[PDB]
């Protein structure tokens, strides 16, 4: 029981990932699907979910959906990126990447 | 089965727009600063969040930043779509858009 600091943002991090022409479809299931086994094991996540461009499924420049994780310390995400389990998934989605851009959202609205 | 309850929602809409090339401070603060002004006219408007791309050294395709306006459902963001006001504001971005995307991102929790 490392306990550790409680609660800190919590922060927010928005992915989005683009599945080339090439890719097997079943792989995106056990793409998806494993990725609920991974989450069950990677300590640090809390809880992972997934987010798809829900309206039209078209208009897009080509996003696919975008991906979002949450944590409760910023350090920790850090540990996550820096994770063999996740770097091994990861790294067979590079092997068929379209596009991938990796930014962090922080929930700071203006006051009206 | 299902019931009328609240849970899955509400709906977390992404958008993420470039500044074309050639685009003052002035006019950045000056957009943000109608959108804080929009928000308190736009009467239909959940909550409004902001966000801004957090290290963009390196990983990125030039989103600079994104949009995303917490609505009821996709049929208050007819409402959006159908508001002059984010109209009048759209008409003036264009004069400086680079790039415009619209996604849709819900957190879908999966059973583990």
């Amino acid at each position: 029981g490392s306990h550790m600091e409680e609660a800190k943002g919590p922060v927010k991090h928005v992915l989005l990932a683009s599945f080339k022409d090439g890719v097997s479809p079943e792989k995106i299931e056990e793409l998806i699907k494993g990725y609920a086994n991974l989450v069950n094991l990677i300590e640090p996540m809390k809880a992972f979910h997934w987010g798809k461009d829900v309206s039209i499924e078209n208009l897009h420049q080509g996003y696919t959906h975008i991906f979002e994780s949450t944590f409760e310390s910023k350090e920790a995400v850090a540990e996550y990126i820096a994770h063999p389990a996740h770097v091994e998934f990861a790294t067979i989605f590079l092997g068929s990447l379209d596009k991938v851009l990796v930014i962090d959202y922080k929930p700071t609205s203006v006051s009206l």
